[PDB]
C-alpha cells in the first residue's frame, strides 16, 4: 500500500543508506549492517510495529533512488540544509545534532573562537574547517586532515584546530591516548540536525517518525545509542 498505510498495517518500510560510513551505517566486523543512523532506525521501525529492510546504495543514488521511488525512506546523515533539496525532501524531527568544535591540548585554557585570533591553528588549507579559522583570524599551520591536526596539537606546534563534533568525537573514542579535549562546542543556533528523508507529501509518515524519535529521545534509547557509538549523547541540540 502507500508509505502512511503500511506504517498504520504493521507494514514493510525501506530504507536507503549507504553502509559504508563508519560510525553511522557500516559493516561491523562479523558483517552486520550497523551503526548509529541504522540502529535509530531500527528503533523506530521497532516503536511503530514495523518491519523494515535497509537498500544499500552510494549517496548519489540514494537521493535520486528516495525521489524516484526505490526506497521509502533514506537515513544517512543528512541534514537537508539547502532551501533547494528542501522543496523536494521533507526531513522528520533529528535524531542526530552535530557541529563545529574546538579541540585543544590538555594543557590549555583556550575556551572560545575568539580565544584563536592570532593563534597556531592547524587545519587544511582548502577544507571548510580552514576558511572558518582564517576568518576567526587564526594563524593557519597546513596538515592533510584530523590525526595530524591532532599529532601537531600533541607536539605543540599548534595550539588548536576546528572540526566537527561526531568526526572528533569518534576519534576520541577510537584513539584514548589522545592528550587532548575538547573545549568549545557551536552552541545549538549553530548545529545541523540529521532526520529520516522521505519524499513530499507524506506528511503522516514523518509525523510518525518524528514523534517515534521523540518517544526514542525521552526514554533514553538515543542516549544509549550516541554513548555506544560517540561516547556522548548527540540526540540533544
Amino acid at each position: 500500500g502507500s508509505l502512511i498505510e503500511r506504517i498504520n498495517n504493521k507494514g514493510t518500510v525501506t530504507v536507503g543508506t549507504e553502509g559504508t560510513y563508519a560510525p553511522f551505517t557500516y559493516h561491523d566486523k562479523d558483517g552486520k549492517l550497523t551503526g548509529y543512523d541504522v540502529e535509530v532506525t531500527r528503533a523506530v521501525a521497532e516503536k511503530l510495529g514495523v518491519k523494515v529492510e535497509f537498500k544499500e546504495t552510494q549517496w548519489d543514488s540514494m537521493m535520486a533512488g528516495l525521489k524516484a521511488g526505490r526506497f521509502d525512506v533514506v537515513a544517512n546523515q543528512v541534514g537537508l540544509t539547502s532551501p533547494e533539496r528542501q522543496a523536494t525532501f521533507d526531513k522528520s524531527e533529528p535524531y542526530s545534532w552535530s557541529g563545529a568544535v574546538l579541540v585543544a591540548h590538555n594543557d590549555s585554557n583556550i575556551k572560545s573562537i575568539a580565544d584563536i585570533k592570532g593563534v597556531k591553528t592547524a587545519q587544511s588549507l582548502t577544507s571548510n574547517y580552514g576558511e572558518k579559522a582564517k576568518a576567526a583570524g587564526a594563524q593557519l599551520v597546513p596538515v592533510d586532515g584530523l590525526a595530524q591536526s591532532l599529532t601537531l596539537i600533541e607536539q605543540k606546534r599548534a595550539d588548536a584546530t576546528l572540526n566537527d563534533e561526531l568526526a572528533v568525537l569518534d576519534y576520541l573514542k577510537k584513539n584514548p591516548n589522545a592528550g587532548v579535549k575538547i573545549v568549545w562546542s557551536a552552541p545549538a543556533d549553530e548545529k545541523v540536525g540529521s532526520g529520516l528523508i522521505v519524499n513530499k507529501g507524506n506528511d503522516e509518515a514523518v509525523a510518525k517518525f518524528s514523534t517515534a524519535i521523540n518517544e526514542l529521545k525521552a526514554d533514553g534509547t538515543l542516549k544509549k545509542l550516541g554513548e555506544q557509538f560517540f561516547g556522548k549523547d548527540i540526540s540533544v541540540q
